[PDB]
């Protein structure tokens, strides 16, 4: 409540200030505040605060809600992951163009489910997850003082949690790699048509999992900073990696990022970065 009062009474200073529009956005630099203060512009920048009746005090006892349970003392999994898987979130929607491609309970939910989609993570080290995820998100949604979704009716509120429980499923990379040759099929056949229904919800888990490996896209300097917390993850339990990034890069990044710049030419930073860090990490495997 000490935190709370803070943050309810700041300014929200605007999205080209907070720089959350950049798929290179970093956060190295910023407090746990200004953190929350980027995630009610995300909100309220996709008109979610106004389409949807949001009071102000609500949403910022959600999000620190939602930060309180990332555990801090896991290296790579925490609040900060969340936070830019929200952030690519945004920058797709807004940057890449893919706001008008969805609708605002779409939108809604894929956010709620960026910012949720791993709490409380534990490490690597410890579909049953992602089980536990929404769980958490769940339980942080009916939290007294925390319903952002009040202002929902309960058809629009049952429909949105449907797609925030998928959303959050879709980052099990093993339902990725299940669902990925389907999506790539469509790609390649001109076929891909969002207004099937089977199709947008395919596209959805698609755009999770793009959000939720955005660290493979950003620039080199915070690739390497971004691997060194992966690798105190599966290693230090808080040589080999330049070899074991560019097969990561190969099997699960590369084709993502190229079908979703066939569905908006605008996500190309996203393909572009991840092909300079493949340069990158192959050269340094190379010695
Ligand atoms: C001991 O050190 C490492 C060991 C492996 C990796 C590789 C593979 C690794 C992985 C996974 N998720 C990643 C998400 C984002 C980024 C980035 N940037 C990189 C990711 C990532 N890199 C899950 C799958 N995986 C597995 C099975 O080991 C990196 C480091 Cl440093
Ligand atoms: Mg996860
Ligand atoms: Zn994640």
């Amino acid at each position: 409540t000490r935190e709370l009062q803070s943050l309810a009474a700041a300014v929200v200073p605007s999205a080209q200030t907070l720089k959350i529009t950049d798929f290179s956005f970093s956060d190295f630099e910023l407090s746990d505040l200004e953190t929350a203060l980027c995630t009610i512009r995300m909100f309220t920048d996709l008109n979610l605060v106004q389409n949807f009746q949001m009071k102000h005090e609500v949403l910022c006892r959600w999000i620190l809600s939602v930060k309180k349970n990332y555990r801090k003392n896991v290296a790579y999994h925490n609040w900060r992951h969340a936070f830019n898987t929200a952030q690519c979130m945004f920058a797709a929607l807004k940057a890449g163009k893919i706001q008008n491609k969805l609708t605002d309970l779409e939108i809604l939910a894929l956010l709620i489910a960026a910012l949720s989609h791993d709490l409380d993570h534990r490490g690597v080290n410890n579909s049953i997850m992602e089980h536990h995820h929404f769980d958490q998100c769940l339980m942080i949604l009916n939290s007294p003082g925390n319903q952002i979704l009040s202002g929902l009716s309960i058809e629009e509120y049952k429909t949105t949690l449907k797609i925030i429980k998928q959303a959050i499923l879709a980052t099990d990379l093993a339902l990725y790699i299940k669902r990925r040759g389907e999506f790539f099929e469509l790609i390649r056949k001109n076929q891909f048509n969002l207004e099937d229904p089977h199709q947008k919800e395919l596209f959805l888990a698609m755009l999770m999992t793009a959000c939720d490996l955005s660290a493979i896209t950003k620039p080199w300097p915070i690739q390497q900073r971004i691997a060194e917390l992966v690798a105190t993850e599966f290693f230090d339990q808080g040589n080999k990696i330049p070899s074991m990034q560019v097969g990561f890069i190969d099997a699960i990044c590369l084709q993502l990022y190229e079908a979703l710049t066939h569905v908006s030419e605008d996500c190309f930073p996203l393909l572009d970065g991840c092909r300079k860090n493949r340069q990158k990490w192959q050269a340094l495997a190379e010695q």
